[PDB]
């Protein structure tokens, strides 16, 4: 049941290793196409003959065009910026996307489909009604539907259209068939679950495009939907979507996180409960699966349940999740028959599969639950680009139940549901043969997912008692916490130094140093990634952490951030313990290099 | 030095891989660049003892059944390639070489193009693009950048028009110095140049100031109305939707017998508006309508904002030429200036844009495109007219002052979309660059392209058929602003509409494939149905020259059209389409004994 499949063999590999086999494939894939347009329909005619391809004016015509791809391939390799190998690179970036996705791509971008025009594309059309349905499978869905997105913001602000049409639909109802909600308070109706509002569109019969007429597409006081709830991490990425969406950005509501980084459900309630006393709406709540500097799980299912107790209250929201960089993870969790594992199971089954090379428990209890819960979520964003190794772009949306769609849709099948407009038939088959390669479960993505996981733990346990002594002082590594995904952030700190302000001199010094700049020609030994935790983002989440280190909360608001040193492990490659140990003592060596410099130049 | 010679049958892998070889050629040479590259002590973490290994080959065995299935579904779920001559529908699938390489190429470093980190090289060329972009429409200030698709482009053309209307109330409520003197009805009626010179004067303001613009959600449709021809009145009240004006904003235009925006209904609809005190949020104008290939007279729209500044009325104006665009490089010199009306046929003569010396661009057209650089945004779509692969769609403003209104804190900063690939960007930065967006470049392809429309709709005008005892006759729709060409078959003598309706349907099964087709038809059309709800009564006057009346277009409610867009670059030379006109006449002959058999 691909048992033992070989992820080494599914891409191009950090030194070309693989690299023939690309060719040789591409090559095959490229013969079959031209050999579709010489011979799929005999005749033609050939409008392009021998006389006119060795005409002065043609082979002129060649050599423009040589003389432009060879001035596009000098760029591209003089400004790049050495290419990331596993052991070395240890930062947020990965350019290593799956062969068969790249191969699907390269083959189907010379059919030029357009998916939003069948005629064009009925092959990849199909491919992402597939894709659509495979991602409604991994995120446990029984009738959901999903579609690829243009990139992930998107995919977003599609979640975001759904909950502001949704939430207006009561509403729209009452004003076109009063009888359809009759007996219910405008507060009732602001606080419907969203399966009974579908239920009762679909109830409406013959007048569903004169509900959806007097819905929020008409534009009609959409600020009388309510707030939109995001972990304080997201607050300004999602300031531009309500923007977009003619919400504002003031009906965006910052939550809390917590010191793991995930969003505080006690301040979520407490939130809550403060809007609805006035009877103001809650539009909705995101929660987040990977967060973008921490790799954070939110906690999904205490989401769920809060709503659950909420309702009996007589307050409901929508919940939107953002697994862009987490979806794929979901795989770990489904078996063979893409059914979900219960935990205790979890470790038994990744041994079976070879998810992990080592049986240790590498799922936190508090992100299997999460995890387990996505099935309760109206949508879910999910991205092929990001932990679905599918080259850029592509994003996804995933929603519960298929007959959302009709909230959104314009008529006159895949360009009537979705928000954005004609679409590359070519991304279609990039996720499709990704997807069928290796399939959503742990027979596959489960595989890659792990590897990732693994590396990062490896790279964690390293860190975790890291020492250093440059120049007399005592420098010691901190992991900011254990990672509940792929994500590994840490601090470099002069032990005894209770200066924040040096310490986030130091970690920024030290990136500088593992770091290239342009024109860069030597791949160094080690290279980091870095961010800040500021208080305008993070609020007081950091501050048990710097505590921890020996740093006062005094301290903590004086400098008001704490520079960060950042990794994703993205790389399949540093699961296997023996490739990992090998790179241990030279990253160890790389810093201890790194960190003499740092102190020389003062 | 002028590409006076380039020859665009060197440009595709064509109709049947007659540059297959070279396209192999090229590819495997970029292909190995790009693998040298990533090789340049380390161990290989893929040795060749895992490659060797039975669980390697079995999962490259795997992999090869994956694309094995993929292969069979792409080839044989399928419909026919266009084939030129023979393909007379509203579609085209071709690409430009360059661009497919292009991508090809630079998919493997997989570069984000909102990350500049992950993609310096083909960021860069994304803002040669914009830069462009902006040059081909005139802007001399202006900017642009690469969009998901055409969609997408008008959707920010809009967030643009909108947060700009709202800046001037915006600015009130921050600073009323800044707008002092001015009522309400003033603000909202400023000029867009006017207001990026008082938001710029604002200075370190402009953040407050954005705060209470359309970004917050209040006071949008006090905005005004947004005024679209109405064959597009569908598509934008998405985009209105979308954008939070809602679709009761958007005002359908009346378009006239050329299916162009009727500019004294548009007149009279915004001065009635104003009368009332109703802003105008802005104007749409088509350069390339969807299905007729219609241009707006956008210089018409210009001269009536001019008079109605006059009134203390204003409106921001948006050009939507995702299909028109690149033809725009049919009217810019090697220097990319914009060429005199009097020399156009000889400047395309001594550049062989044409294939003979006469007339092909109407001087309405002419001076439809010359007045572009008065929009304060247009769209454009590589993957339309430029002959890029999927998905590239465009958006160029007129002051890239104006990008400060909508944007979040370089490239991503600035644009309504987030990540996008950096091969996106190398593969419209190739054509462009292949062909310069002038007539030494892409005015050779789009007029290859104009030269095929105008043999084709010369050749329909003159055809009759004797089919079962009955009478036909082809009767054009209109003559051609692009490349668009429709027409009609129609009984002699025939008044119903219905049966005319009936036949052109019949008609267009007979001469379309369907999925799986393996038979090779001569002749393949498109088809539409103009409706009353989306056309008015623009095409009364075609039906009632044809013998139809008023009450026939009202009972039938529409008339069925058959529809080419000629996308081919082929059909350009005499010598090519005459060997075809035989064989399409013959075609239809024989669909026409089909359908009434
Ligand atoms: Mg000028």
């Amino acid at each position: 049941s691909l048992k033992d499949l070989d992820l080494n063999a599914l891409f191009i590999g950090d030194k070309a290793e693989n690299g023939q086999l690309y060719k040789d494939l591409l090559n095959k894939l490229v013969d079959e196409h031209l050999g579709w347009r010489k011979n799929y329909i005999p005749s033609d005619p050939n409008m392009i003959g021998p006389e006119d391809q060795n005409s002065p004016a043609f082979k002129k015509t060649v050599g423009h065009m040589k003389t432009v791809l060879d001035q596009l391939s000098e760029r591209i390799r003089t400004e790049s910026v050495p290419w990331h190998s596993a052991g070395r690179y240890w930062g947020h970036m990965n350019s290593e996307t799956l062969m068969p996705a790249l191969l699907a791509y390269n083959y189907a971008m010379l059919w030029n489909g357009n998916n939003v025009a069948y005629e064009s594309s009925p092959a990849t059309s199909q491919m992402e009604e597939e894709v659509g349905q495979e991602f409604a499978r991994l995120m446990g869905y029984d009738y959901g539907w999903g579609h690829i997105v243009a990139d992930g913001s998107l995919a977003n602000l599609e979640g975001l259209w759904y909950a502001r049409n949704i939430k207006s639909l009561p509403f729209a109802m009452k004003e076109v068939n009063p009888e359809l909600v009759a007996g219910k308070s405008d507060w009732e109706l602001l606080n419907m679950p969203t399966k009974e509002i579908m239920d009762l569109l679909e109830n409406a019969g013959s007048q569903i495009d004169e509900v959806k007429k007097r819905s929020a597409r008409s534009g009609k006081n959409l600020q009388r939907l309510g707030k939109w709830l995001v972990p304080q991490t997201k607050h300004y990425s999602w300031m531009k979507a309500a923007d977009i969406i003619g919400i504002g950005l003031d009906q965006v509501v910052p939550v809390p996180i917590d010191s793991n980084y995930r969003m505080d459900i006690q301040a979520l309630e407490s939130i809550i409960r403060k809007y609805a006393a006035e009877k103001t709406p809650i539009l909705g709540v995101v929660g987040v699966a990977g967060s973008t500097e921490e790799g954070a799980v939110d906690g999904i299912d205490k989401i769920v349940a809060l709503r659950q107790k909420l309702q009996k209250e007589g307050i409901y929201f929508y919940l939107h999740v953002d697994a862009a960089y987490g979806g794929y993870a979901r795989a770990l969790f489904l078996d063979e028959d893409d059914q979900f594992i219960p935990y205790k199971n979890l470790q038994k089954v990744h041994a079976e599969n070879h998810v992990f090379t080592e049986d240790k428990e590498y799922i936190k209890p508090e992100v299997y639950a999460a995890y387990k819960a996505f099935d309760q979520a109206e949508s879910i964003t999910i991205d092929p680009h990001k932990m679905g190794y599918v080259p850029y772009s592509a994003g996804g949306i995933v929603i519960q139940d298929i007959r959302m769609r009709d909230t959104i849709s314009y008529f006159a099948l895949l360009g009537a549901y979705i928000l954005e407009g004609s679409k590359a038939g070519a991304t279609a088959a990039s996720v499709w043969a990704a997807h069928h390669t290796l399939p959503l479960n742990v027979t596959g993505y489960g595989k890659l997912e792990g590897a990732s996981i693994e590396g990062a733990h490896r790279y964690y346990d390293f860190l975790k008692n890291l020492k250093f002594e440059v120049a007399g002082k005592r420098i010691s590594v901190h992991p900011l916490i254990s990672p509940d995904f792929n994500m590994v952030d840490y601090v470099l700190k002069e032990d005894g130094n209770d200066d924040l302000i040096e310490m986030n001199r130091l970690n920024h010094a030290f990136y500088e140093q593992a770091s290239y700049v342009k024109g860069s020609l030597y791949g160094k030994e080690y290279i980091v990634s870095h961010t800040d935790f500021a208080i305008p983002d993070y609020g007081d989440s950091p501050l048990a952490f710097v505590e921890s280190l020996g740093f006062s909360e005094v301290e903590w608001r004086h400098a008001g951030k704490v520079t960060i040193i950042r990794a994703s492990v993205m790389t399949p490659y540093m699961n296997q313990r023996e490739n990992f140990d090998y790179f241990a003592p030279r990253i160890k060596k790389a810093i201890q290099a790194d960190l003499e410099k740092v102190y020389a130049s003062v």
